[PDB]
């Protein structure tokens, strides 16, 4: 078992100020792979004291100095990628095919998103176009606070640390304390890049501790979390008697509109998407809307597709799907289907219990539903597991008014092979992404939803300025 | 007495649900000139429920049309332009020579910089530049929730409801109850515009119950809030568990940092923007940090000054200041000044009670306080009464310090001949605007600050973006 109890705070890997153990649980088998420490107010307090002594020398470090720290980030953590991929594949249960290619390789896209970005971007430019008086400045936004998730953990930390660093913020993170090991790694990547003394700080801890206190701190001026979209509120609660800068992301109940027309292979792909990371997306295609000539059809393709979905271990090699990441998580997803067994919608695959053969590990069946009505929790609340919700519409109105019923809008999703259609879709629909056929938003775009997904925009030029405040200088 | 108790819903003035009277008081007599009605949380509902089902249909009419719309309120406006000054003048006191040219003025200003960069805007952009694929899509943020204050009412409103009617927002605006009448007749001229049922609605109210409501009614999408940094708080508070967008304008402790080598009128436009609209502005430079050489200068230009300033009612003619807006403003004006004497700043000239031979009113001297240090309520402490605090500086480095010394961070004012030197001050101190040598932000910037003085972008192309949520589409 790994002893993990440090923090990284001011440079240096130290003991929290009193032992509070936590076991890191290996969910593809149910044991302890790691002992970690929950931090208490004294701990955040040093890493925040540490993070605004170095903010005083850090803000004046040219753009120049900190894209080649970012460089040289990323250099290591190539270096490091397979170790990041066994770590996230044992701490949380990725496949390790998918914990290297999707789990590691997308924090190295951000990384190279941001480069991108920041060689775009100018700290000055003009405040009003062809007005050579007036100039608007970038600043450093301050001391933050970062807060991260279990499900895509490196994703999830490289769109929050590397545009604060290119900022010229310094920061305070803590990571998920059931998936923490690949932030800590993280931490050793920063710490062999030789980034300064107290840029950057990790502390593990809790939500009701350590991530209220943070949201609270008077010396922080902005927290970028991302999660679940309770704890969001809560966050935005504790962080108003301080007026912070307050981004979220957070969960989701994404649509996918099916037509008729859709190409070939628009179901499987949608199936897929639904069960990829055992389904533990914020943005994940969980409600399918497909029109009623292919409704049939569309049944029938779940069912092949969840039949033929395998589930195993995190350490083993291939496509199968690994277990959810905890027992409160299982416990969760078991409810919500038996919940819709029990409200009358058509249960065509899978269902309760663990997969037949699998003795322990945190399994879930894929699972496919069919005729889900609106009032239905299996419609309503975000599952996070495999588990995917199929209903018909009739009209282009009856599907927008479905993928419309929710209070979260992180990405829907539309396929139809008619250009015209998807357009008019597209524009209806209330979120802040849309993937039409299968296609993926470019590097450099944002992610980010609107309402109970939150209004973050993490990602390139966009993310980079969350992390900035703007300054308007009537006479340059 | 004018009986100015209705609401504007749907179209229409009518009644509260319960009689609420609550007299709008004349600050340059202190007699009661209008009643109105405070409405409660039914009267709020039935607004809502307005802008709600005209958001349906308001949100499908086209740029053109709204801009047209627009253009008629801007055209009402300047017919109606001497009855807001008139109406201004009596219910907060603004002398109505300024009552006309720049409180009613700037609202005029405001549209017409609104309908400028109406016309530079696209509903519908590139996502990434050089890519036909993917697309940016703007999408009415919703139903808001629009709250004004008394000091600036038509700059603040026209603000506020100009761009939620461009982006095709619905809305709900609550003004001060202390100077509700210019929004109302700002609700007329909406009206004669002829803008369609339910789209615009007024209430009026209070914050510990309207106000509050509004911002955590779960029919309103974002609330606009322009006031008091510690009603901000509770606006962000009570937002926080329906996620609101919340866009905050708050107070200000403006530095106005002056070199030896600022131009010869320097110091005069200093003392003078100080004490102008009586203090009563969020951004009004009240700290003016005097390089030691110029000191004694200083004093004495302030000196002379502020006994060349006249007070007088609102309802008379010439550039005299008016009084502050209440007893309750005027209270704790007095007690701050009184506070200024006790903490040993020296008094230099004004200080506590009324001018000599005003009888009623709430006439606050204007006052001078020198040698005032950082500890001081009248450093610290935002008082928004004819108040002005001096003291000097010896180096770069301390007038910086001296700068940021605060919380807030609204404007900042530079004054000095040395384009570097006005480059290098800019460029450190924290706040969201900077004047340097009385040079004002250009038409169509935006207005807005940072930290405790919130982080709001309005006017041009900001305001309308707030108003907008972004939606990224993989494929149009
Ligand atoms: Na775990
Ligand atoms: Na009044």
């Amino acid at each position: 078992m790994l002893n993990k109890r440090k923090f990284y705070i001011n440079g240096l890997w130290d003991d929290p100020s009193t032992p509070h153990d936590l076991y890191v649980i290996d969910p593809s088998t149910e044991e302890a792979c790691a002992v970690i420490s929950l931090g208490s107010t004294r701990d955040a307090d040093k890493a925040i004291n540490a993070a605004k002594k170095a903010f005083q020398t850090w803000k004046t470090t040219s753009p120049h100095e900190r894209l080649g720290f970012v460089e040289k980030i990323l250099e290591i953590y190539e270096k490091r990628s397979s170790d990041m991929a066994k770590t996230i594949s044992m701490e949380m249960g990725a496949p390790i095919d998918m914990a290297l290619n999707a789990q590691t390789a997308t924090g190295s896209s951000h990384i190279r998103n941001f480069i991108k970005a920041y060689k775009e971007f100018s700290f000055q430019e003009a405040l009003i176009e062809g007005n050579e008086q007036a100039i608007l400045h970038y600043d450093a936004i301050g001391v933050v606070g970062l807060i991260t998730p279990w499900n895509w953990p490196m994703n999830q930390v490289t769109l929050k640390v590397i545009p604060a660093l290119l900022a010229g913020c310094t920061m305070v993170l803590k990571p998920s304390e059931i998936a923490p090991l690949s932030a800590m790694l993280f931490a050793e990547i920063l710490d062999e890049a030789a980034l300064p003394s107290g840029v950057f700080n990790l502390i593990n801890g809790d939500g009701a501790n350590v991530g209220s206190y943070l949201s609270a701190h008077p010396d922080l001026e902005m927290i970028s979390f991302t999660g679940s979209t309770r704890a969001g509120k809560d966050i935005s609660k504790n962080a108003s008697n301080t007026l912070k800068r307050v981004c979220l992301e957070l969960g989701g109940k994404g649509a996918n509109i099916i037509f008729a027309d859709a190409d070939i292979d628009a179901l499987q792909r949608g199936v897929r998407h639904c069960f990829y990371n055992s389904g533990q997306s914020c943005n994940a295609p969980t409600r399918m809307l497909v029109e009623q000539a292919i409704y049939d059809k569309a049944i029938k393709t779940a069912k092949d597709i969840a039949e033929k979905t395998q589930v195993g271990p995190g350490h083993q090699t291939g496509n199968h799907i690994g277990p959810v990441v905890s027992k409160e998580q299982y416990d969760k997803i078991q409810d919500l289907i038996q919940s819709g067994i029990d409200e009358g919608a058509t249960l065509v695959t899978g269902g309760t219990g663990l997969p037949m053969g699998m003795e322990r590990g945190y399994y879930v069946r894929p699972t496919v539903f069919a005729d889900v009505k609106p009032h239905m929790r299996i419609f309503r609340e975000e599952i996070f597991g495999p588990v995917l919700s199929l209903l018909p519409f009739n009209t282009e109105d009856e599907a927008v008014t479905l993928a419309n019923d929710t209070e979260y809008g992180l990405t829907n999703y539309i396929q139809s092979q008619d250009r015209s259609k998807c357009r008019r879709i597209a524009a209806q629909v209330r979120s802040g992404m849309v993937e039409v056929n299968g296609h993926e938003l470019p590097g450099g775009s944002y992610f980010g939803g609107v309402k109970f997904s939150g209004r973050a925009r993490e990602g390139g030029l966009w993310g980079i300025k969350e992390f900035l405040d703007t300054k308007a200088i009537s006479y340059w």
